[PDB]
């Protein structure tokens, strides 16, 4: 069994986001090819989507809630190192990225 703490990460954090209308950009690594990158791998140097989040949470990846939030912050922080200010992708970021901070700051102890 997880931590109670990654239990929240994925019944609550994720679970939360991935419902959000913004969310499903996010849901897969960001395919440079389908959308020839040609430049996307040579700027973003480590790639995270909440669809490999979610699959590791599944798959019992982290040793602690730290390492799934690194992880968060990277998907969002990545989107707008790529992106300008006024592009959607970056609105759509910064809503789903509001939410992400008032779900962890209502993160359970660990008991
Ligand atoms: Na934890």
């Amino acid at each position: 069994r997880k931590t109670n703490q990654l239990q929240y990460m994925q019944n609550v954090v994720v679970k939360t986001l991935w419902k959000h209308q913004f969310a499903w950009p996010f849901y897969q690594p960001v395919d440079a090819i389908k959308l020839n990158l040609p430049d996307y791998h040579k700027i973003i140097k480590n790639p995270m989507d909440m669809g490999t989040i979610k699959k590791r949470l599944e798959n019992n990846y982290y040793w602690s809630a730290s390492e799934c939030m690194q992880d968060f912050n990277t998907m969002f922080t990545n989107c707008y190192i790529y992106n300008k200010p006024t592009d959607d992708i970056v609105l759509m970021a910064q809503a789903l990225e509001k939410i992400f901070l008032q779900k962890v700051a209502q993160m359970p102890q660990e008991e």
